[PDB]
Parts: structure tokens; C-alpha cells; sequence
């Protein structure tokens, strides 16, 4: 029995295994190859993943998400009582431990992190199942390279209540080196730089390769850098296009807002392939339909400055990697906000036109390094 590579990201997770000689990267039950790291809870059922997230009743209270921002951590540590202020679910103590509490079949419930993050690895597990029809009992889990032993304990310990013998957790930037086999190198240092923007995060790492043997020479970004800060930015973008075109403020009205979110979302990704955009909502606001259109370059006019401020990132981490631009061998793409033509064109100008490597999808390249892996280890 073959043992999957699952990375269990921020805002989407991603499962592959390793068989007949080649990685594959597992779609869902929807035909999407991540799915969201999303759990509902209602009257009457627990939804998980897409189902989740795709809610046409969705219950802000009850909806949970960003788990792994929680997860290892204290109830006082000031990274939580910062997020918590900004989150529409209720976080208690248990303690000095932050539990997430929710009402479920109609009773209050509370759920450790690990626990909320074992059902998306549960999700996860399945979704490998049913594609290899067999049950999946070993797996590589991956965690950013800035995680303590208290997080990367409380990952493994998520792996575990999901019915997961955990083979080994590693670096997430580390699992992408492996996608593209840079750990297959001989004796001999070579430099690689991980550029990884995904939905809730920006990591740039600075990895020494040597005979297979990895070492970070240098970490940076923002842990409040990622997809969905383009997201609210066309989301602010079109509220201020509804209000000129139908004299009405819908900003206040939460369900439109996250049916005009989960659009603008839509929208973006088209962008990375299409010069334009069509974004068409029915009944967005008081029966009004909303139906306009937003090209590539609009899109990057409004995101322009987030987009430029990935550079100074890099630029520190080759201080503290004591490297100039020209002694990295090889430059890789990871998180899917990477897919965006501009944030490329960005990060190859600062490069002076180095190639950039990006054959494989940058959201499945951690679970791809990660099945990878799990199978040399099996
Ligand atoms: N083609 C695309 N163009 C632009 N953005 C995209 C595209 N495909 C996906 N995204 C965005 O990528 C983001 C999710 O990336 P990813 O799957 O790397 O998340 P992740 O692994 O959870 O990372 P993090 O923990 O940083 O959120 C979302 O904001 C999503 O809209
Ligand atoms: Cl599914
Ligand atoms: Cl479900
Ligand atoms: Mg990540
Ligand atoms: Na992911």
C-alpha cells in the first residue's frame, strides 16, 4: 500500500501519491485538485472541504477556517489574540489552550485545533482512497519551515486522530525542492530560493542543497500577505462600482459581500489566463443584478503595491543568507497567487531574467515533494 504527501495549507490543502514510477496529484469529489481547509458545522450535519466553503446558507459563526494559524499555539500567545479579533467565530480558553467553539446539532461545542485540522487531513485521506480504492494508513505531512516543536507536534498530533501513521513532518519549502528533484544533486552546494505566495501567507526561503542534505540558510515574508488580500481588494473595488452605477452601500450587508467575494475570487484566477474577466451576479443587492467586467491590467492597477512589496522579502533573505542574486541555481514557484503573470514578471525582472521554474502546478508542488517522500521513506 502506497503512503500519500499531504500539505495542509492555511486556506487550501493538497493530496498526491506516489505509484507506477510517477506523482498524482489527487482531484476531489468536485474535480478539484486542492480543496478548501474549511469545516462547517449545522442542525444537522458536519460539511468538510468544499462543502464547507461552497455553503448557500453559509453561517458565518459556524464556519470554521485558519486553523492553522491556531494550531500549537497558547490561548495568550499575542499572534492569537491578534487573529482572534478578526475571525467571526468565537475562540475560548481552555487552559492557557485555544479551543474553537460552535454550535453543532444545537448544542455548544468545543474543538482543539488539531482536532478542526485532523477533519481536513480526514477529508484529505479520503479523497486518497477513493482514487486509490484501497484504505491509506501512512502519510508525509508538510509545515512551514518557521513552526516550533509545539505546532509541528500538534500537526502530527492532527495526523494522528485522522487514523494517520505519520512517516515524517517536513518544510514545506523543502517538500518543493524535492517536486523538482534538486535533492538528487551530488556533492557540492547548490542555492535554492522557494518563493511561495499562497492564500493567506508569503514564505521566501533560502535552501543550501548538498549530497541530498538540506539546510535553511535564511527565511522571510508576511504571515498577512496572500490571495485573499488581492481578493478584498477587487471586492472594495466593485462595492464602490455598485454604489456609483445604483446609488446603494452594500458593504454592510455580510451575505452579499461574500457572494460578491467568492466572484471576485472567480474572476482572479481567470485573469491569470484571460486578459479580462466577466463577473455577473444575480440578485447581489435587494433584487439589483450585478453584471460587469474587470480586465487584467485594472486588476493589477489595484493590486500594484501588494504585488511590488514580495521583492523586499527576497531581497533580506539574501542578506541573511550572505548570497548575491547571481549565486542562486534555481528559483521556484510555490502557492497558487504565484500563477498570477505579473507577480512572475515581478520576481524574473529582480532576477535579471532568470528562468523561473514552474512546470508544476505551484499549489500541488508541496504535495507533490511530500508523496515524493512518503514513498522513498516506505
Ligand atoms: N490561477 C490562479 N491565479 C491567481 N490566484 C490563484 C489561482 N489559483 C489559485 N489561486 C489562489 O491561490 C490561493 C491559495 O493558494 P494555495 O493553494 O497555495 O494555499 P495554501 O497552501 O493554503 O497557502 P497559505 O497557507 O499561504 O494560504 C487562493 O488565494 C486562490 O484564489
Ligand atoms: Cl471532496
Ligand atoms: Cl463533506
Ligand atoms: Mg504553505
Ligand atoms: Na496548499
Amino acid at each position: 500500500a502506497a503512503a500519500i504527501g499531504i500539505d495542509l495549507g492555511t486556506t487550501y490543502s493538497c493530496v498526491g501519491v506516489f505509484q507506477h514510477g510517477k506523482v498524482e496529484i489527487i482531484a476531489n469529489d468536485q474535480g478539484n485538485r486542492t480543496t478548501p481547509s474549511y469545516v462547517a458545522f449545522t442542525d444537522t450535519e458536519r460539511l468538510i472541504g468544499d462543502a464547507a466553503k461552497n455553503q448557500v446558507a453559509l453561517n458565518p459563526q459556524n464556519t470554521v477556517f485558519d486553523a492553522k494559524r491556531l494550531i500549537g499555539r497558547k490561548f495568550g500567545d499575542p499572534v492569537v489574540q491578534s487573529d482572534m479579533k478578526h475571525w467571526p467565530f468565537q475562540v475560548i480558553n481552555d487552559g492557557d489552550k485555544p479551543k474553537v467553539q460552535v454550535s453543532y446539532k444545537g448544542e455548544t461545542k468545543a474543538f482543539y485545533p488539531e482536532e478542526i485540522s485532523s477533519m481536513v487531513l480526514t477529508k484529505m485521506k479520503e479523497i486518497a482512497e477513493a482514487y486509490l480504492g484501497y484504505p491509506v494508513t501512512n502519510a508525509v505531512i508538510t509545515v512551514p519551515a518557521y513552526f516550533n516543536d509545539s505546532q509541528r507536534q500538534a500537526t502530527k498530533d492532527a495526523g494522528v486522530i485522522a487514523g494517520l501513521n505519520v512517516l515524517r513532518i517536513i518544510n514545506e519549502p523543502t517538500a518543493a525542492a524535492i517536486a523538482y528533484g534538486l535533492d538528487r544533486t551530488g556533492k557540492g552546494e547548490r542555492n535554492v530560493l522557494i518563493f511561495d505566495l499562497g492564500g493567506g501567507t508569503f514564505d521566501v526561503s533560502i535552501l543550501t542543497i548538498d549530497d541530498g542534505i538540506f539546510e535553511v540558510k535564511a527565511t522571510a515574508g508576511d504571515t498577512h500577505l496572500g490571495g485573499e488580500d488581492f481578493d478584498n481588494r477587487l471586492v472594495n473595488h466593485f462595492v464602490e462600482e455598485f454604489k456609483r452605477k445604483h446609488k446603494k452601500d452594500i458593504s454592510q450587508n455580510k451575505r452579499a459581500v461574500r457572494r460578491l467575494r467568492t466572484a471576485c475570487q472567480r474572476a482572479k484566477k481567470t485573469l491569470s489566463s484571460s486578459t479580462q474577466a466577466s463577473l455577473e451576479i444575480d440578485s447581489l443587492f435587494e433584487g439589483i443584478d450585478f453584471y460587469t467586467s474587470i480586465t487584467r491590467a485594472r486588476f493589477e492597477e489595484l493590486c500594484s503595491d501588494l504585488f511590488r512589496s514580495t521583492l523586499e522579502p527576497v531581497e533580506k533573505a539574501l542578506r541573511d543568507a550572505k548570497l548575491d542574486k547571481a549565486q542562486i541555481h534555481d528559483l521556484v514557484l510555490v502557492g497558487g497567487s504565484t500563477r498570477i503573470p505579473k507577480v512572475q514578471k515581478l520576481l524574473q525582472d529582480f532576477f535579471n531574467g532568470r528562468d523561473l521554474n514552474k512546470s508544476i502546478n505551484p499549489d500541488e508542488a508541496v504535495a507533490y515533494g511530500a508523496a515524493v517522500q512518503a514513498a522513498i521513506l516506505m
